[PDB]
């Protein structure tokens, strides 16, 4: 891309491993002039076979976003044959991980979903779907903000293609319209979005334990799933308002921020610091 920059180290230092993704390792480093705690992941091309495309779609994506609700951008760099993404440091775990040491209360469930759908409707609004939302991939700084992360399947709708029509996503949390790969736009990362309210409230996305390749065809087939057990009405009603297998029918990002389950139960981002220490302890006290 354009603005790939080289010798990284003249600015940054490498610091601790902190995450692995699907390809690459994720680092902590540090701005050597400011002495600001970063991200970096490291990429090797020499080792990159197919997923090279979706390397150069998360550089493009992220340098293309400019939100409180995004993991910013820092800048890319050529080492040898390596690629470092420089980004915003989020210390303070995914909210998959966040789910490990118990369930979240509805406050929390209602916090974190807020703040994913601001990320949400900022995307949506630039045009941009992220096609692979789920917990795994919002990330929280060790103070409590909620920031989307993982752009390497992001599509970009334009004044003439205005719809999509890529398989691609993390099977459970697929919208029915994508696993058809019929056209679709912004509503796919709604359906996405229900899946993960109910990941948030259960631990799992609907049809966690089979094969992923049989959810291809539940997906579709089936009814849209259900959130069922002792979860206030509001917020079964704010998965069903997502679940819908129509995607016009689905509201967008931010008609649900003032859906009355968001409205009554979402609070300030920094009470979410009691289930970052919770994971903490958790992991530290963990045999
Ligand atoms: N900005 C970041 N700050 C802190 N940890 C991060 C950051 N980005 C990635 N990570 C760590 O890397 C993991 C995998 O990152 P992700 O963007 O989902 O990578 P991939 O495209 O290689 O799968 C995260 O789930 C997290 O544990
Ligand atoms: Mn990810
Ligand atoms: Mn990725």
């Amino acid at each position: 891309m354009q603005n790939l920059k080289a010798d990284p180290e003249e600015l940054f230092t490498k610091l601790e491993k902190i995450g692995k993704g699907s390809f690459g390792e994720v680092f902590k480093g540090i701005d050597n002039r400011t002495q600001k705690v970063v991200a970096i992941k490291i990429i090797d091309l020499e080792e990159a076979e197919d997923e090279i495309e979706d390397i150069q779609q998360e550089i493009t994506v992220l340098s293309q976003c400019d939100s409180p609700y995004v993991t910013k951008y820092y800048g890319s760099y050529l080492k040898d044959t390596k690629l470092w993404i420089i980004m915003e440091y989020l210390g303070g775990g995914s909210a998959l991980d966040l789910l490990e040491p118990g369930p979240l209360d509805e406050t929390q469930i209602a916090t974190i979903l807020r703040e994913i759908l601001k990320g949400l409707d900022y995307l949506h609004s630039e045009k941009k779907i992220h096609r692979d939302i789920k917990a795994a991939n919002v990330l929280l700084s060790e103070h409590g903000e909620v920031k989307l992360a993982d752009f390497g399947v992001a599509g970009q709708l334009t004044d003439t293609q205005i719809k999509r029509n890529t398989f691609v996503g993390t099977p459970f949390w697929m919208a029915p319209e994508v696993i058809k790969q019929s056209a679709y736009d912004s509503k796919a990362d709604i359906w996405s979005l229900g899946i993960t309210a109910i990941e948030l409230a259960r631990g799992e996305p609907p049809h966690s334990e089979l094969h992923p390749m049989k959810v291809l065809f539940l997906i579709p087939k089936n009814n849209p799933p259900t959130l069922e057990g002792n979860y206030s009405k509001p917020l079964k009603e704010f998965v069903e308002a997502c679940l819908n297998k129509e995607p016009s029918f689905r509201p967008t990002a931010k008609e649900l921020l003032k859906h009355k389950f968001i409205l009554r139960n979402a609070k300030k981002t920094s009470y979410l610091t009691e289930l970052i220490d919770r994971y903490k302890r958790w992991k530290a006290e963990q045999s």
